[PDB]
């Protein structure tokens, strides 16, 4: 799409030099932030083909509030092994800081149910925000959380939803993100009798790794489609209900895939 | 400053019709972004005079990490009055979480120093982030962070800073706030022997209170000066060891102020 069409082309002529963790070098800005509304369609990348069925059922894992990969497993969903353990323990990440952040004195929160009771009973708060990023339980974490920090935003009938991703790989990471919470959005958004706003975004260390530049130039010369449509085929009792089926994506015509191979 | 007058405006031409806590009509966007290049001056607002003296106290009470407001008494700063208890406790705010945060096995981590490692020994992470988004001791602070989430970024040894201000009240609190923080990146900097780099400010709801709209346009029609320069007279021996005499502000000739009354 437009946005992210002109987010890759910024990165090739703005981008420093800048090495990462791994010693593949990646190409990199600092802080940038693009806009979707909505109601314009579920922003799903279409100058190259993106399987929709791993996002969907990630982010029903997390908010089952699971940290072991077996569930993504009965589904055949292998995204996490590459950090999973012997056990399939990914550590206290996402879907734990979601739905049961430990405090210092026994509890844990759910900071899922916590904003949906706001979003209900107390729009205008403005601080109504759900964030993975536990200083606490850092090192006990397969990796530190890449999106780690979203708010969520009410306004005439419309929600609205703004991420802060800390680093991101915009090409590999980034399509695959967007469409996450755009579809946590709707979720959001049917439970409380609203009208999907804008899903904004916006990344710190935003990059493209060196060995990637060929995939780029190749995708940054097809021209977008259409948005699709997604719907949801039924309204589940709550947001812990949904089910893999009840989504929808309808008249997404994508360009063909593009292979991003990383070093190790 | 201009970006500054540009957000002002645009809250004025977008901003919709939304009530806070207190029941002030406010005028509010959602998601925003500039950014303020450090080499270019110290960013303080020329078009209406502010008060540094107040802004450095506070910064320097925060790398105390001291929540209480007898330091800032002891300096006549009551800026934290209106929340502070009898006691002058202000609860687990600021300070409390960049200095020890609590974790849930009795340790307290020092986000500010465990920084300050990573800007020194690994300034390509992308995790170099200070949260004083807490959910544990939300309850217990006199209020939630307005600004609870910031992020280092090192390239070209230029160092930059994004903050993610979840709320802000474009008048009163976003030229304070953005002063603060820009002290802090140039404070931070010195101490890792890099330059200054961009100070990129984000905002969720961003709004102007409805009692602010004669202030605003009264501002919006000053023309900016130029930006000061910030001065750091010596180079203590650690982040904990600045002093309010260390800064001097030299070139800044603001306009006149603006008072901002409130409701309560």
């Amino acid at each position: 799409m437009k946005q992210y069409l002109e987010l890759m082309q910024k990165v090739l002529d703005e981008g420093t030099q800048k090495n990462d963790r791994t010693g593949t070098g990646t190409l990199s800005i600092f802080g940038h932030q693009m806009r979707f509304n909505l109601q314009d369609g579920f922003p799903l990348v279409t100058t190259k083909r993106c399987h929709l069925r791993s996002i969907i059922h990630e982010l029903l894992w997390f908010l089952q509030g699971d940290t072991n990969i077996a569930y993504l497993h009965e589904n055949n969903v292998t995204i996490w092994d590459e950090w999973a353990d012997e056990n399939g323990d990914l550590g206290p990440v996402y879907g734990k800081q979601w739905r049961a952040w430990p405090t210092p004195d026994g509890r844990h929160i759910d900071q899922i149910t916590t904003v949906l009771n706001q979003l209900k009973n107390d729009p205008d708060s403005r601080r109504i925000i759900v964030s993975a990023w536990n200083v606490g339980e850092l090192d006990k974490m397969a990796l530190a959380p890449c999106h780690a920090f979203f708010q969520f935003y009410v306004a005439d009938g419309k929600l609205s939803c703004q991420l802060y991703q800390q680093s991101c790989d915009v090409f590999l990471g980034l399509p695959f993100n967007i469409a996450s919470y755009a579809l946590l959005v709707h979720m959001m958004a049917q439970q409380c009798d609203l009208e999907v706003g804008d899903f904004v975004w916006t990344g710190g260390d935003t990059h493209l790794y060196s060995n990637h530049m060929d995939q780029t130039h190749l995708q940054l010369s097809r021209e977008p489609r259409p948005l699709p449509k997604l719907i949801i085929k039924r309204k589940p009792e709550s947001i812990f209900d949904y089910r893999f089926e009840d989504f929808e994506i309808e008249g997404y015509d994508p360009h063909p895939g593009i292979k991003a191979p990383v070093a190790i």
